[PDB]
Formats: structure tokens, C-alpha cells, sequence
């Protein structure tokens, strides 16, 4: 009965006692239940293995060990390639075991058990159940002992030991050996250097995936379509929100026009073009507050709105000119993810609040079919978009066709349910955003009309706006420029901030809504243009190009000609489903979200991530809990009914840095915190 | 720089040229592009490998080969344990390759390359890309050549060859060598033997998981709860369907009472108690036809209904007494799955037809909020139930808590959305099944009242009913008794058929609806009580017990006391979601469904199933297409508007056997068809 024997040899990295705590935990567990065989007189591998098994407690266990050259799993040391015949590590997996059993047996005399086992003196048997954590599997536990025995000096010390207690002391002693401003002075250098880093690479932005090989034409078209829908609809909602707050001073037409002009300019004359500019709800809050201030006094809305925008741009220009973007590097992964998660929650709350608003107005008559259909459309749009989003991992279809279909998840879900609501349910009227003809012919707002005692108030709002703009712009840019994304071209933090002020001051003078780096869209824009290979998921490269951003801006601008059509065929629930879709898809890769899901996870399902290996689980869960506590602080201030607390929200984000670097070290060791950021 | 080398040795089964076609395909592909090196004068492994690589076309390729003892992957022959040093098979994986390259090099003289490679004469290098089908991976292709070279006689013949053409002929010649009634005579034995097989095991049915170790108390309670909801609701719909067809002759009270009494009796005095009895839509069609016949003539509905039930039981008694259940073994996996899929489609169509009925009555006013909410509730119930159903595979939660929560998918989904529709949407009226007080006091139907010329017509219906009962009872029992399910106790086909007639004749005399083996519930009952371990999914054992069936029947009977409560708090859309849930969950494991999904699958994602290995893909897809054609035949006859074609549906199922055993062999080879059944 001839059979085929498949032998596979792979190099395993030496266990890092300095960094990995599992080695120390496994050594302590072994010391607690030591099974050490001293002066084993058996001259054969079979007898030694049977003796070690008897120390553990049989032919049933002995048989499963084999399939030295007949052993199923073994680990041996190699010297840079000479094998280490001095010691041998035998590994086996048994389904009938509940714990991990490690036995170390020392032979009286060297034994010639094979080509690479001619001088065996130490035999290490590691038995573990198949169902165990990836950090404490049979291979991992053996690597802890293999690394210690890989030292020739340590093996010599073991041979000198005479008693079991001294043998343990050598193991403990070996473990100990293994275990053991100037910037801002040049004000202009930040702006100058960023231009110098980006200007030579400008032509490559328009020909990165168009000219030459690896033509990613389908990716660019899909990403532009994804950006077009993901940007036009929120601006429509924000434009309507401004319309009902400013009583027609700022409408859908101006909001979309500002987004198109600002996006087009940013896509052309800014480094790192993957950042997407969009108006946000906090910006709408400032516009609402400005209207309230202008209502209380005898002040023109456009004049006051322009002046605070001028001060906002002026302070942002100073921030770029003083190279203040460097201090934003203190926002490590610990703080960025919390702020990242908070913004995703806001989009979820906006959809929930909008659904309640529809139910309150229609279902309770402050009719019922509209509210019920609104819930169905919102849930259906989220389901269809998310199902298509996850379709990329499916084995179904041609890889190219599947990638195109999956990357078109948002455009297809919006269009499909827009037809369902508008055409399949014509008899049921649906809530839609208001549309009105042109009212303000893009005036200059008459900045000189406003007098003293009011520009100073605008300066205060402008300074507060600058704090919001400075933090948000750098946070999203840092997320785009995260080390996980390759982006070999470079970063243009200082130049982008200066251009953002230049874009904003133009919008403020014409009364257009302000726009800055929007958190959900930009990484999704990077994620859409990125190439991911299963291993877990790793981004090989990102197609850095201005075509997607520029193309989306043009399409949004062209939508102004046919503006009523989106405002009629696309109801609010479709937008609410879009908000749910982008919020959920933006959490794919969030460090805090994964650890939150980890809390609720069976131990055996814990992935072998870097932070789990280096940081104790107890400390990780404490860090996760503290981050959730910080998240609740953001929710209390950022999503409150009082407008003032929401306006001072950037101060809360600033206050997170002292908590991270002063308060958190007092609770959790600073070394563990640094690993989480890394 | 000391490193750790992990070597793993595993026995690989010799490639079966007789059964597996991939071996022949790989050998033909190698012959088409042969890379044979004859009389290699190199005395070192490195030079031979470099020469073979040059024949393929380098140090980059050479480096990836290693990490003989330094080779990453190798296959060697073992004699029952002596290694075969004559030949060696080297395996490597390269991401830069597009095809599979195999090279065979013969050495002039034996070389001593190691302990197990002291007489190397043949070197086999197999290079394949990582992304390939599981049947044609690097290991699989090497196994084809390893099996051929495992024969010492074949290696001697290769040494005798002088030219490359003769070397190919030896490879071809080696491939050829590797490639190359009485029953029914005892009428009563069927009934007697089944009782003898089940009577000694009767006490074990009530103490299989209650007394002793492995107490599966949570499984029994959950399964009883699952069966209670999965049975009570369809009987409610069928009872209402009978009420609107028979104009009050048969109502919800009688249908539930018949289900409870029939289920309780079957759970007690029947072998293989995992079979669940329930009324079906085709049975309701016969009741509707009986009412129409009784309306056309001057015949009592109860008298005619009882007589056809008497003949149905009489013919079923003869079928059990003549051991006719044996011929049902001809319904192999080829025909059972098609019938299995068809019944699942009927439950899907019933939910769809019911949804259209609600929309037609309410949305179009033949109001709108009811129809829209009905769609939302139906889709929501399916989503929540299916999400909880798939929660069992999740790493989330405690394994015990997760298993209990996931196995309660149907009860939780029904109860949760019943509260949502009845209590969360009180203002929106929902379609509900009719409830009326008791009208018929369980009479005996006065069988003797009916005269001649009408009992003969009942005999015709009874014979047609017997055909439906005989086929359906055996098909579901065969699915329960499938080889995948262990069920070490045995089978009681003949006894179950006789008892089914005894149960049915009692129901017919009292005017209760007939019940037989229901396809969706019974395997799900087996699946709920089964233990599944990931490998793919394999059922270790099934907890065979009568408690779940008996407990569910009692709960259904007790529901008659509080009958209005389910008929009010549970609307039709919740039931429609239940129909969608059971239909979809019943396809988990369907052979036809998996092959249908296979059609739409990328080649690299093809699982290494037995039928793929033995049967060509082209023939598999032809077999899948023919089965779909047979499915369309069932759909045309079984789900048509004409009642007569639906009544003769059992004839269509009978006609499938001649197609399988006479028509299918004419198109696809009989050997391939037998593999599909196996
Ligand atoms: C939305 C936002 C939600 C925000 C929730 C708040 C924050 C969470 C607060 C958590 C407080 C408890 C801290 C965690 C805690 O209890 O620490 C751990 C983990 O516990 C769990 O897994 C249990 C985890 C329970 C989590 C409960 C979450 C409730 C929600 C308990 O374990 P331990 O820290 O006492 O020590 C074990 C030790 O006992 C084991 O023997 C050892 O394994 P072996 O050597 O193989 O025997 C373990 O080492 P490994 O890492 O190699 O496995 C050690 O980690
Ligand atoms: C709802 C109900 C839907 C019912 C649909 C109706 C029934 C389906 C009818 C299918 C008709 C075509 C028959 C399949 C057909 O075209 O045969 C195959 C497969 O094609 C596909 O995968 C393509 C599969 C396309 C499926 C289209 C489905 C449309 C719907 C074409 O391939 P082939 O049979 O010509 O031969 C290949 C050969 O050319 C390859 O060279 C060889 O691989 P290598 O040795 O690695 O080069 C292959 O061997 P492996 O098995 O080891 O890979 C062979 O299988």
C-alpha cells in the first residue's frame, strides 16, 4: 500500500519576548504546571514520547503524534543554513484535550534520530486543542519554547542544571535575558514645500490610470458616479435645510453651485486631490445662528455672513502661513477613530431624526401610507446598497463584472428605489425637498455696508469657524494620508488649508455655503480607488487622480440645469438610506468599531492582530471602554438640543488631546497606548 | 541570525485515475506542452532545478523554490514505512505565472541528495499560480504525477526509454494501466419488520437526550418552539383557506384540531418520529374540488369527503400491506431535490400571491397604508429570521447563548414583528385570518347516507389521493432518512404508511383536513436536532426523540383554547415572511440549488465536491440544465390555474422516474448520472 507523503517547510520568526506578552504568559503557565523529565535514559524517540505522555497522564495519543522524519509537525532551529540537531520540538493537536500541555525532556546522552536530529538532547512536546485563540495555538506555544531553546548558551546552562527546581530557574533567567519649538520658525516653508512636493507630480494626476498600462477606466467612471450621488444628495438636503433656516437667503441652487465651484477649484489647484469638499450639518448650524443673530438685531444676513467668512478665511490663511498643521499630528489613531465614529453616528441620527419627522408630520397628522413607505424605502435602500457593497467578496460572476457591479452599490440603490417610490408608488405622495426659482442673483453681499460692533462679532464667529475648519480639514486629510493607504506622492496639508480659505472667502462673498473636508466621502473615495487583496485585507496601491474629483464636481454643476428632476424623483427616504449606507460602510476598518465588536466575541475567534499580541486583553478592553466614554462626551456636546454646546464642539475635540496624553497614561501604561496608535 | 523551520508531513491519497478525470486532463495538458529533460548530467539539485526552469523559459524563480531538505514543498512515496528515494516531486507557487507548468527530468546516475533522496533519478517540478480551482491546484497536479511515479515498474520502464517520444508513450501507457420480482412476495413482512426494528428502541426515544450525559434540554425546548410556530401558522392559513372554499364546512378549529390529534398520534405510534405531519395546499385543492363536486350534484360535503378519505386510507393500507414503498427507492437524489425545490418555490409563490392579493384588495381598493405595511412586515420578518438563522456561524456571543438565539430565529421573528404590526401600528388595520365560533360539532359525516354512483367517484378521488399520499410520505421520509443524516435507529417506511392511513381515516370520518408528511418542516426538524461541525458542514449525529414532535402537537392543541389571540395578533404578512423563511432555509444543502449557484460562479471558486471531481463540468451543467427543465415541467403542472392539471401532479412526479432512468442516460452517460445520485 504505497502512499504519498507531503512535507512542507516554512520559516517561523523567533518569538519576541520584549513585545509579545503571550510568550511570558505561556512560560508562566508552563512553570505553574511543569512537566520536566530529567535524565531520560530512553535511547529511542518512541520511548521518550511515551514517557512524556505518561507524565502527562497510551497508544492512542502516541499514534496521533506521527502520520523523527515520520512526525507530523516539528520545529527546528536553523543557523544562517545549518540545522540545530541539539534540540527538537514536537507538536500535535488533539480534540480530546481541554488545556495546553507542554513537556520538556532532557536525554542523558545524545541520540542519532535522523539527518537533522543526530545530537538530540532536548525534546519538547506541545499538545493543544484545535479550538484555541490564534495567539495561543499549538504553533504559537511551541514558538515560545523554540525561541528560548534556539540559544546555544541557554542549552548549555540547562545541561549544567542538576535538579528540576534549578531547571525552572534557568527558564526564568533565560526569559529575563530575552525580555531585556524648532518648527514654525520659517513661516512660509510649509506652503512653499507642499507646492514643491506636488507641482512636479501634477501631470501624473491626469494620466495615472489613463496613459500606459493598468488603465483603470472603469474604476474612474464608477468612482465619479459614486461621488456624484454621494455628494449631490447631501448638498440637496443641506441646501433645503439652509432654505428653511434662512427663509430663502440660501437655497438649493446656491448650495449646489457652491459645492460645484468649490469642488472644481479644489480638484484642480490642491495637493492630495482625494479629499472631497462638502458642506456639513455643523456649518448649517452656524448659518442658522447667523440668521438668528441677524434677526435679533438690525443686520443684513448676507453682510454678516460674508464678514464672518472673511475672518474665517483670514484666520485659516494665518494657520497655513504659521505651519500650525504640524500640531495636528498629535491626533493619532486613538483620537481620529473616535471622531471618525462620532461623525458616522451623526449621519445615522440624521436619518433617524428625519424618519421621526416624517412619521410625526404624516403618520400622526401633525398620511400613514407615506410614513410607512418612507420607512420601507429607507430600509430597502440601505439593504440593497449594502448587499451590493458586500457582493465584491462573493464568488459569484466575472471578477471584472462583479467589481463594477459592487462598486456601483450606492448609485444603483439610489436609482432603483427612486423608481420604486416615484413610479411604483405614484398613488402614495412622498416627502420631497422644496424647490423654488432663483431668488438671489449671486450678489456681493455688500461687505462695506456692515459697520463696527458687528464685524467684531463676525470675527468671533470667524475665529470659532477657523477652529472647526482647521481641525476638520486636517483630520480628514490625515485619514486620507493614513499609513495604510500608500499614497506615494506625498502630502500637502499646508497648501490645502490655504486654498480652503481662498475657496471659502469666495463662497462667503457670494453668499454660498461654506465647504470643508467631509469625513465620510473622502476615505470612501480613497477606498473606491484602492486595490485590495485578500491575505487580512491589504491595500496594494491607490489610484491617485484628479479626474474623479473634477468629474464629480462638473456633474454636480451640470445637475443645476436639470435641478427639479432630482428634487422630484428622489425623495427624502432615499437620501436617508444613503446616509445609513455611507455611515456603515465608513466603519469598515475603524479601530474602535472592531474592538467594540471584539468585546462581544468568543475568545477563540480573536484575530491575531498586532495590538492583541502586544497589549493585554484586559488593557485593550479598558482602552476601548475609555474611548467609548470619550465618544459619549462628543455625543453629549455634538448632538445636543442646545446650539451653543454644538458650536463649542471643536473645543471638545481639542480637549481630547490632553485626555489622550495626560489622563489616559495615568490609567493605562503609556507603552500599551503607543501600540494602539501604531 | 537563527531562525525556526516548521516542517509538516501529511499523507496524501493516491490519485484515482479510474474515478477522477482531473488526472487525465492534467496528463493530457502536460503531454500537449511536454517539458521533458532526458539524460541530465547535473549532479546537484540546484543545477537540475535551474536547468528545468531554463527549459520553462533565473535566480528569482530559483530562490522561491526553497525557503532537498531546504525545499518548501515536496511529495515523496512511502511503502507500508519506507521512503521511495528513486524519485522526487518538487512543488512551488508563483504569483507571476498564468498557467500550470510541469517538468520531468531524468538523471543519468543516481544522486545522494539527502536521507530520503539518496537514489534520485526523476525530478518533477510543478509550478502553478495561487489562484486556481481546488481540483487543479499545485498539490493536485503533483499528485497526478506522484501517483504514476509511485509504481516501481513504471519507473523501470522510464529508465529503459531512450527518446522523448517513447518517454511520452510510457506516460500514456501507464495511464491506461491505471485507468483499467423476488420482493413483495411476503405481503406483511414490511409492516412486521418495521415494528420489530422500532419497538425495542421505543424507550430510547423518550430518554435519548434527557437521561444520562449530553443532556440536550435547550435543543428540545427550542425545536418544540420552532415546530409549534412553523406548524400552527400554516394550519391557520390552510384552515382559513378551507373556510372560504367550503363555506364553513371546514374551519380553523377543525384544521388545528386535526393537526394536533394527527401529530400527537403520529409522534407516539410511528417509527422515525422526526417526520412532521401537516396539511398542504394540494390537499386543500382536493377539498375545494370535493365542495365543487358536491355543489354541482345533490351530495353532502361531509358524506362525500368521508368516503374519499376512506378509499384513500384503504388504498394506502394496501400499499403498506403490499410493501410498495420499496419502489420509492428509485427516487434518488436526482429526482428528490427537484421535487424538494419545487415545494420550496410553492411556498415562495404563496407568499407572493398573498402579497398581491393584499395589494389588490387594499392598495387598489378592490387602504394603501395596509398594503405598504404588509410588504414591509413580510420583508422585515424574512430579514430578521434569516439574520438570526445565520447568526449561528457568527463569532459573536457565547457559543451556547448564540446557538439558542440562532435556533430561535423563526419564533423570535414571528413574535417581534407581530408586536410591531399589531401594537406599533395600531392605527393601520392589517389583513387577518377569519375567526368564527364553533359551527360543526365534530359529526361522523353519515357515511352510510351516501349511495352508489357517488362512492365510486370518491374511490377515484381516493385512488388519486392515495397516489399523492404514497409519493409525498415516502419522499419526505427518504429525505429525513438520507445517508447524510446518521439516524442509526433505522427506518419504518411501511409502518408509517399504514399508520398514516389509520390517522387519515379518523380525520375523514370526523371531517378533519387530511395531513401527510410535509416537506419543509421535517428536514428542518432533523436539521434543528442535528449537530454540525465545520470542516464542509458535517452532521455528527441527530438527537432522535419523540418529545419535540409530541410537545409541538400538544402546544398546537392547547392553542385551540386561546385560538382568537393568534388569529388577531398575528397578521397574514407575518405568515408570508414565515413561508419565505422556511422555503429559503430548506434549500441549505439542496444539490440542485448549489449547482445552479455554481453555474454562476467563477472557476477559481469551485469547491472540491465529489461530483465535480468525478463528473466533467460540462456534463454537470448539462445535468443541472435538464433538472431545471424538469423543474419547469413541475411548475407548469403543479402551479397552474387549471385545477385538473394540479390534481394530476403526482402523475408528473411518477413520470420523472422514466425520464431519469431512460431519457437522461441517452443524453448524459449513465456513469456520470450515478455519481450525481451518490
Ligand atoms: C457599545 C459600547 C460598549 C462598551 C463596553 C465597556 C467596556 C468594556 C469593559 C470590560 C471590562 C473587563 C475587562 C476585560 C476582562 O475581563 O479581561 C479579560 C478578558 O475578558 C473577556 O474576554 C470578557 C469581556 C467582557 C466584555 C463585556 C462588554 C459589555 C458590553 C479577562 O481575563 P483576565 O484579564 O483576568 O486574564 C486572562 C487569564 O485569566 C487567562 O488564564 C489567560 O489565558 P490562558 O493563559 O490561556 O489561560 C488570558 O490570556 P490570553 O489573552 O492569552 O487569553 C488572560 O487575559
Ligand atoms: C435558473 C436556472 C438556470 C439554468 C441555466 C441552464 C443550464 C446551463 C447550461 C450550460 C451550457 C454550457 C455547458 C458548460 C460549459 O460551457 O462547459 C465548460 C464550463 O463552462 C463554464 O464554466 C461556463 C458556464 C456558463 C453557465 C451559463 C448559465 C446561464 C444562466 C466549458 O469548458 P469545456 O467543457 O469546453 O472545457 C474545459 C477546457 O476548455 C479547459 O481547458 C479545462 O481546464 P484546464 O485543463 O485547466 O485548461 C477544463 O477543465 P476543468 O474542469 O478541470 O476546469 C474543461 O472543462
Amino acid at each position: 500500500g504505497c502512499v504519498l507523503l507531503h512535507t512542507s517547510r516554512k520559516y517561523l520568526k523567533l518569538k519576541n519576548f520584549k513585545e509579545e506578552i503571550r510568550a511570558h504568559r505561556d512560560l508562566d503557565g508552563f512553570l505553574a504546571q511543569a512537566s520536566i523529565v530529567l535524565n531520560e535514559t530512553a535511547t529511542s524517540l518512541d520511548n521518550v514520547l511515551r514517557t512524556m505522555l505518561r507524565r502527562f497522564a497510551l497508544d492512542l495519543l502516541m499514534a496521533m503524534l506521527f502520520t523523527v522524519h515520520l512526525l507530523s509537525d516539528t520545529i527546528q532551529g536553523v543557523t544562517a543554513v545549518r540545522y540545530q540537531q541539539s534540540w527538537l520540538c514536537i507538536i500535535c493537536t488533539m480534540k480530546a484535550l481541554q488545556k495546553r500541555h507542554v513537556c520538556i525532556s532532557r536525554l542523558v546522552r545524545p541520540q542519532n534520530w535522523g539527518e537533522n536530529s543526530c545530537e538530540v538532547r532536548f525534546v519538547i512536546l506541545v499538545l493543544a486543542p484545535p479550538k484555541m485563540k490564534s495567539t495561543k495555538t499549538a504553533m504559537e506555544v511551541a514558538r515560545t519554547f523554540a525561541t528560548m531553546f534556539s540559544d546555544i548558551a541557554f542549552r548549555q546552562k540547562l545541561l549544567e542544571t542538576r535538579t528540576e527546581e534549578e531547571f525552572k530557574e534557568a527558564l526564568v533567567h533565560q526569559r529575563q535575558l530575552l525580555t531585556m519649538c524648532k518648527d514654525f520658525v520659517p513661516f512660509g516653508k510649509g506652503i512653499r514645500e507642499d507646492i514643491a512636493r506636488r507641482f512636479p507630480l501634477y501631470p501624473l494626476d491626469f494620466t495615472d490610470g489613463i496613459i500606459g498600462k493598468n488603465k483603470a477606466v472603469g474604476k474612474y467612471i464608477t468612482t465619479t458616479l459614486f461621488l456624484y450621488f454621494a455628494c449631490l444628495l447631501p448638498t440637496i438636503a443641506f441646501g433645503s435645510l439652509n432654505d428653511e433656516n434662512t427663509d430663502g437667503a440660501i437655497d438649493v441652487q446656491k448650495t449646489i453651485a457652491g459645492q460645484s465651484i468649490g469642488g472644481l477649484l479644489y480638484a484642480l489647484f490642491s495637493g492630495q486631490p482625494l479629499v472631497i469638499l462638502l458642506t456639513t450639518a455643523p456649518l448649517a448650524l452656524y448659518i442658522q445662528v447667523i440668521r438668528v443673530i441677524c434677526d435679533d438685531y438690525d443686520l443684513d444676513f448676507n453682510s454678516f455672513y460674508a464678514w464672518t467668512g472673511l475672518w474665517n478665511s483670514f484666520f485659516l490663511a494665518l494657520y497655513a502661513f504659521f505651519n500650525l498643521s504640524l500640531v495636528m499630528s498629535l491626533f493619532k489613531r486613538s483620537t481620529e477613530e473616535i471622531i471618525a465614529l462620532f461623525i458616522s453616528i451623526t449621519f445615522v441620527l440624521d436619518a433617524v431624526k428625519g424618519t421621526v419627522k416624517i412619521f410625526w408630520k404624516y403618520y400622526y397628522g401633525h398620511g400613514q401610507a407615506t410614513a410607512v413607505l418612507s420607512l420601507l424605502i429607507m430600509l430597502g435602500t440601505l439593504w440593497l446598497g449594502y448587499t451590493l457593497y458586500q457582493f465584491k467578496k462573493s464568488p459569484y460572476l466575472h471578477p471584472c463584472v462583479r467589481e463594477i457591479l459592487s462598486d456601483c452599490a450606492l448609485p444603483i440603490a439610489v436609482l432603483a428605489f427612486s423608481l420604486i417610490s416615484s413610479h411604483g408608488f405614484r398613488e402614495i405622495e412622498m416627502s420631497k425637498f422644496r424647490y423654488n426659482p432663483s431668488e438671489s442673483p449671486f450678489a456681493m453681499a455688500q461687505i462695506q455696508s456692515l459697520s463696527l460692533r458687528a464685524v467684531s462679532g463676525a470675527m468671533g464667529l470667524g475665529f470659532l469657524l477657523s477652529m472647526l475648519f482647521f481641525i476638520e480639514q486636517n483630520l480628514v486629510a490625515a485619514l486620507v494620508n493614513a499609513p495604510e493607504n500608500r499614497l506615494v506622492k506625498g502630502t500637502a496639508y499646508h497648501w490645502d488649508l490655504l486654498l480652503l480659505a481662498i475657496i471659502n472667502t469666495g463662497l462667503s462673498l457670494f453668499g454660498l455655503p461654506w465647504i470643508h473636508a467631509a469625513y465620510p466621502h473622502s476615505p470612501l473615495h480613497v477606498r473606491a480607488l484602492a486595490l485590495v487583496e485578500e491575505r487580512y485585507d491589504t491595500i496594494v496601491n491607490v489610484k491617485e487622480t484628479r479626474l474623479t474629483s473634477l468629474g464629480a464636481s462638473v456633474l454636480v454643476g451640470l445637475s443645476l440645469l436639470l435641478l427639479p428632476v432630482p428634487l422630484q424623483w428622489i425623495p427624502k427616504p432615499v437620501l436617508y438610506g444613503l446616509f445609513l449606507y455611507i455611515a456603515l460602510t465608513s466603519l469598515d476598518g475603524n479601530q474602535l468599531v472592531q474592538r467594540v465588536a471584539l468585546l462581544l466575541k468568543e475568545q477563540t475567534a480573536y484575530p491575531p492582530t498586532h495590538y492583541i499580541r502586544r497589549v493585554p486583553q484586559r488593557k485593550i478592553h479598558y482602552f476601548t471602554g475609555l474611548q467609548v466614554l470619550q465618544l459619549l462626551l462628543l455625543c453629549a456636546f455634538g448632538m445636543s438640543s442646545l446650539p451653543y454646546m454644538k458650536m463649542i464642539f471643536p473645543l471638545i475635540m481639542i480637549a481630547m488631546i490632553p485626555i489622550r496624553y495626560i489622563l489616559l497614561p495615568r490609567i493605562i501604561e503609556a507603552k500599551y497606548l503607543d501600540v494602539m496608535d501604531a
